[PDB]
């Protein structure tokens, strides 16, 4: 009866994902497996689905692994609760989309376009239904595109500029200043100066939060010519 | 003592370089005569703010009055440190162009009163003046350098006045993107209807400057 529903609908979206990886790590995944996730009655059973689900899709590999030791069921709550987070839903898809396109391989679908289409009256959808709605765009063979996320343009400069303390030393941001041009309006500020009109320590350095609030005096300077 | 007010007259017209011109002999014992700790502070602030200004103010009888005004925009909330900022720009173009900032007048002064006659004794010393503009100066100022927000295409030719907005072994392949202005609002979720406010432009700047240091366009 529904045993053997249940086996054919979720065989079929075992095939497609399998198939949207190139995996036709294929043969670890099984209708059993999903399955094993849990009793369709139970609520947030699609939730745990859907993300078990998603986790394929971003990393086969790293999830064949996973349902081996058993843990498949465990990992995809964990996601559900990064994403279920205060305001992690929205950068925390953006980063597994990303992924699922880096595995994946005219308009496309997007973030924001399925945080519209799960959730209600203009609300943003809220973990579970939003992986849903990703699955039922992944069986309909929709592609996806996705912006980068705000603190990827932060963790970018951080990344990108060699040094060993976790912060930004003032040496640090007056190389930066200098590839950008810099270091009332026509005053140009030192580095030593930027970091003084944000009631910024030197011996601090300048933190994340503190590159995100010292950024518009950076392009200030720069739109002003005065340096 | 008409001492004393002769040689503060003497100090102000020297760090100011009226010593042997018209704009020190406008000056007067009389005139400060005229003008209490505070409003005679402020009045001399404003003399070394602006000297031939303040002559016509004084040949007018209105200097009382400017030095008056001049304590009120002080006197504020938050309103004396970035004043004091404003005041002392100017003065450091007046006279002269290791130094003394607001916070460090504020504390060796002890209000507005108090602090100017502090400035003045600095003045006196010869100290050089450092002043910096505030966090929301950087903000207010792009919006000048007209609908009342940023428009798409206003935040496109900023894009573009900074090469960027599209007018080798990635370690993230967002790195290789390069943003349209569109694209910019919809990162941070902003409505194109609505504009770029302020508040907006201070949350997509570090975007701006990441696209730069990119090279991705």
């Amino acid at each position: 009866g529904q045993g053997a529903l249940d086996r054919v609908a979720l065989g079929g979206l075992l095939n497609t994902l399998a198939a949207r990886v190139h995996c036709t790590c294929g043969k670890c995944l099984s209708v059993d497996d999903l399955l094993a996730l849990g009793r369709p009655e139970e609520p947030g059973h699609l939730a745990r689905l859907s993300a078990a689900a998603a986790l394929y899709l971003s990393d086969p590999e790293g999830t064949c692994e996973d349902i081996r030791a058993g843990r498949w069921a465990s990992r995809a709550d964990h996601l559900l609760a990064l994403l279920e987070g205060p305001k992690a839903l929205a950068p925390g898809l953006s980063r597994l989309l990303q992924r699922i396109q880096a595995q994946t391989t005219e308009a496309c679908v997007d973030p924001p376009q399925l945080l519209r289409e799960a959730g209600v009256a203009g609300a943003p959808g809220s973990p579970g239904p939003v992986l849903a709605t990703l699955l039922e765009h992944v069986g309909r063979g929709s592609c996806f595109h996705t912006l980068p996320t705000p603190q990827y343009f932060v963790d970018f400069v951080f990344q990108q500029s060699h040094g060993n303390t976790p912060n930004i030393s003032v040496a640090e941001l007056a190389a930066l200043m200098q590839r950008l041009g810099v270091g009332w309006d026509t005053v140009c500020l030192s580095a030593r100066d930027v970091m003084a009109v944000y009631g910024l320590s030197e011996q601090t350095g300048v933190t994340p939060e503190a590159w995100a609030q010292l950024s518009p005096a950076l392009l200030q300077q720069q739109l002003s010519g005065a340096c």
